[PDB]
This record gives C-alpha cells, structure tokens and sequence, in this order.
C-alpha cells in the first residue's frame, strides 16, 4: 500500500489559535533580541500570525506581533515607548506557501518575505526590551480584538507549516502547544 506518514500541519479558520506557555519558548519571545521565522499560506487578506503581549492588554503595553493586512505582512512591536510597524508590501494571500523572517535587536526591526526586498523600521523612544507577561499565540488568539487593542480582528484563515525562534529553535506547532482552539489538519474539513 501507499500509506504516507507525516507531521500534521495546523489549519486555522479565523477563530483558531495555538497557545504556548513553555518557558523555553517564552524565554525566546522576550528581552532585547527577537528572531521569528514562519512559513504560512492563506487566501484571506487579513489575519494574525503571531502575538505575544500583556494580559490584560493596556494602551501602552509591550507586545510583538506578526500578521497580514490586505495581503501585506506587518511586523509590529511596542517596547514601552511606542509602536514600530514594518510592512512588506505584497499580496501573500494567494494560497501558496510564503516564508517570513522577522528580526529585532532593541528598537531596530527588519522583516523579509520570500526573496522580496527586506524592509526595516524602528520603535520610537528609548525602550529597548520586550517586557511581556502573556502567553505566546500563533494563528489567532482568544478575544483577539480586546487583547491586541483592535490591531487585529480575526485570526489567520489558512495554514502554518513552520515556526522557528532564535534562528535555530524549532517549534513543533501542534505538539508543543499547551492549548488550541479550532485546530485541524491543513486541507481537511
Ligand atoms: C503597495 O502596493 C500597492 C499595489 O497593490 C500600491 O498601490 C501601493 O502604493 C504600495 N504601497 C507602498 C507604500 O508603496
């Protein structure tokens, strides 16, 4: 027989998310340095890919975020003195896989999608450190509008195949999550 075995790729339907509270994971979403890699695909123009902020979310709370806006990828973060928002202008909601690398050291941030030209930006003020107490969310989150200060209204509609932090620290999306909502295999349903 031709039965294949493989590692599940999670699918998100807008009200879906995976949550991580593993200290070994959260410790890499904190401090002055951040390195996020993701491979994803979607047909929806908007959607949250990654988020970690404060709970309860306050107006000037720290956060780091990755998401889609009208097909464009937006890397955003607040370190305590203002938000950086760095966009790679594209139409990545074409239902094909795209890889995004988002890198930050202190205030300075950089995001590269596929082989398109990288875009850079900088958080204002003097704050250089991510000081966040919430769990790490992928593909969406519970009460997304409240917890992101209305920066995102829906989670991802699509799939996420790869998620790496610190260039080298692979996250097993399904197995490493402490919880999930409305998650199924990519392509099923
Ligand atoms: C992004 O691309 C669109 C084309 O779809 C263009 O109209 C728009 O001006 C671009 N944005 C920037 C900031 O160049």
């Amino acid at each position: 027989s031709a039965i294949i075995e493989a590692i599940e790729i999670p699918q998100f339907i807008g009200r879906s998310y995976l949550t991580y509270d593993n200290p070994d994971i959260l410790k890499r979403v904190s401090g002055s340095r951040s390195n996020v890699f993701m491979r994803f695909k979607t047909t929806a123009k908007d959607g949250l890919l990654l988020w970690r902020g404060d709970s309860p979310m306050r107006p000037n709370s720290d956060f780091i975020s990755l998401g889609l806006r009208d097909g464009a990828l937006v890397f955003s973060y607040n370190l305590g003195s203002g938000v950086a928002s760095i966009m790679v202008n594209g139409s990545f909601n074409d239902g094909r896989w795209h890889r995004v690398k988002a890198v930050r050291d202190g205030q300075s941030g950089k995001i590269t999608v596929d082989d398109y030209g990288a875009r850079t930006g900088k958080s204002p003020g003097m704050m250089r450190q991510l000081n966040i107490n919430g769990a790490l969310y992928v593909g969406g989150m519970k009460e997304i509008a409240l917890h992101t200060n209305r920066q995102y209204m829906r989670g991802l509609v699509g799939c996420i195949s790869h998620f790496t932090l610190s260039t080298d620290y692979h996250i097993s999306l399904v197995e490493d999550a402490v919880d999930g909502k409305n998650i199924n295999t990519c392509g099923a349903k």
